[PDB]
């Protein structure tokens, strides 16, 4: 009965990074992403992907709550996840929208 999410992040020429984060830590991950994404620290990335994503033990029962495509090189932002509060959409959407400042490419799953 576990719901995990797939957070894809690819900093400016840093290759695609698959960050697995529980649906519960989805909002948090995104909140911190909008911050780090606006930085120039390629080293802190590891500490971020590790601190957030454990990837130590995975199971089949674990379902996919949603995925988020984030690419700095092309400046693309896409969020597709379900099983979340209605009011939460406001915050999540706002954050994903702010990316427009450095990436007009913004898409969200209704």
């Amino acid at each position: 009965m576990t719901l995990c999410a797939m957070y894809n992040i690819s900093m400016a020429g840093s290759h695609p990074t698959t960050i697995c984060v529980v649906m519960d830590r989805f909002l948090e991950s995104f909140s911190e992403l909008y911050d780090i994404i606006d930085e120039n620290d390629t080293d802190v990335m590891m500490d971020f992907i590790s601190r957030f994503a454990r990837t130590d033990e995975i199971m089949p029962e674990d379902k996919t709550v949603g995925f988020v495509v984030v690419n700095a090189d092309k400046k693309l932002m896409s969020v597709s996840f379900s099983d979340i509060d209605e009011n939460m959409k406001k915050v999540i959407k706002a954050t994903a929208e702010k990316f427009k400042n450095k990436g007009f490419k913004v898409e969200t799953d209704m």
